[PDB]
């Protein structure tokens, strides 16, 4: 299909009549939408759905909330992570089946799913684009999650096909985001991402008078991206972007950081003076594992980032006004 | 290892379920059953015993027979139904047959579903080496996640000490008795068969559509019920095995047209009509590991089973489908 470009000539604009459905809305990625979408009061009625509202697995639950609120745009970020490989394919793929569906029956003008970097094939040349996606089977440990997120992207294009053959107005595609860190992260130390856990260790260390201390050699590199630039992004593509290949969202290679670099960074936000430490007796991670950024590069080439000091500032003071009610 | 050191020898306190069990394949499983007087009680669920798309629905056979035995055939053949209907409806035949405890469950893989881009011959190995054809990836993926999904079940029953086994088997151009014959809808060779018959019938002249020169691995039905049985007793891998006859057993399409109508005794003309084009020239799929694994198996020669099939059809031609 040659007819259409990646991109829509003008933006989508929203009117107070739309009304856009945010699954997962309440995690580190849908509360910097929130963010965003106050902060420059985009128009429209925005819907952040959470665990409370309604069990997504369900066929007949998950058709309550489009019931009820009948949205013109869909952002599906909810995602099943009893721990049984079983249940991570059968919960991702039922909810993902039913929030596809009801975004089709109910004349849903766009939706954007949400993939992630560890979906790709295990054996694979860097940097990865968006392309490579289905080339070749995911690394075995998270493999569930992972078909999960690829039939989700197969539905979208399945969705998009029937839209065309029964005339309707109905668009899917996806993006992947690469490395969130920001507000409403899972700080725990032993179950969040490096990032957010370091600053736990450190804020520990701080009111402890403990050293800080860095699980690897904090010689790795990896692209981190402010979850508020991923929201700006993520309105983008949904003002613009027609294409249903995904599109990646990460900051370049020219800005990837070390681990070292990081805890550092997290140290002098905090204004922590004792010692880090790093811990060698754990074996580093991979080197590196660039991600590409090409694409949104080419089709959005004024954007700005957050520089990765002044974003760790602001998630560091989120991180302190707010410790008694993080995610531990 | 892959094979058991004993074989499973049912008993008549087994129950096997089957299901898609009333088409070409499954006939021929009731068949060998009956012939070789396997024992255990065979259900044959069809479209009668419930939509196996439907969770609950698809729990009442589990609970109404109790089976210790499950063979899963069907499948569904808008790319958004074949996705949702086949993924929906093995979703929950593996979640019941783990949670009422069959002991072995052998689910149907197909040859249309390994990566467009492959090197041949096709082994088990490279099932998910890849995005499968456009043309049917949906139902593609559906069998991959059928394969996946057992896997993960062999990991809970590992997990929770249980004894649940997975596995699959592919099947190769299944041709025989109780076959589709349709002209326009059914596959090469039984549509053959029927035109044919209507040639002979009609006195027309006996029209193949190509060249004829493409060359494909043919596998009778009763030699895949064989091979099938043989994997439910002895083979306990949760790789797939691939169930096809040597690629020195290939036929072109002109051969098998040709063991048609001398099966028929058509006097008339077979012409080759060019002007439709060809498909691939070889797609050739390997059975080294079943036969490495059963190497003393025998198979029915292409001419005896292209002759037991026609008779089938003349005999029973009011009630097959066509
Ligand atoms: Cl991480």
């Amino acid at each position: 299909h040659m007819a259409q470009r990646e991109v829509s000539d003008q933006p989508i604009t929203l009117t107070q009549d739309d009304v856009i459905l945010v699954t997962g809305g309440t995690g580190l990625f849908g509360k910097a939408v929130e963010h965003i979408v106050k902060k420059e009061q985009i128009k429209g009625k925005w819907v952040f759905l959470g665990s409370k509202d309604g069990d997504l697995r369900d066929a007949d639950a998950c058709k309550q909330p489009f019931e009820k609120y009948r949205p013109t745009y869909v952002i599906h970020l909810a995602a099943f992570v009893m721990n049984f490989k079983v249940s991570f394919w059968l919960d991702n793929v039922n909810m993902n089946n039913n929030i596809l569906t009801c975004c089709y029956d109910f004349g849903v003008k766009k939706t954007i799913s949400c993939l992630s970097t560890c979906v790709f094939p295990d054996k694979i040349e860097y940097p990865i684009t968006e392309e490579k996606l289905h080339e070749g089977p995911p690394h075995f440990s998270n493999n569930a999650y992972a078909y999960a997120k690829r039939m989700l992207d197969m539905l979208g294009r399945w969705y998009n096909e029937k839209a065309v053959n029964e005339g309707k107005s109905c668009l899917f595609t996806s993006v992947i985001p690469t490395n969130l860190f920001g507000p409403h992260d899972n700080f725990n130390v032993e179950a969040g991402h490096v990032l957010p856990g370091l600053m736990h260790k450190c804020y520990k260390a701080q009111q402890n008078g403990t050293d800080f201390v860095v699980f690897g050699s904090g010689k790795p590199l990896r692209q981190f991206l402010y979850s508020h630039d991923a929201a700006r992004m993520l309105l983008w593509t949904m003002f613009n972007y027609q294409s249903e290949e995904p599109i990646m969202l990460c900051v370049s290679e020219e800005d990837e950081k070390s681990i070292g670099q990081v805890a550092q960074t997290i140290k002098d936000a905090f204004n922590f003076t004792g010692n880090m430490v790093f811990d060698t007796s754990k074996a580093d991670g991979q080197y590196k594992k660039t991600s590409s950024n090409a694409k949104f590069l080419r089709l959005n080439p004024t954007f700005q980032y957050t520089p990765f000091e002044q974003a760790i500032k602001e998630t560091v003071q989120w991180f302190l006004e707010n410790y008694e009610t993080a995610r531990k």
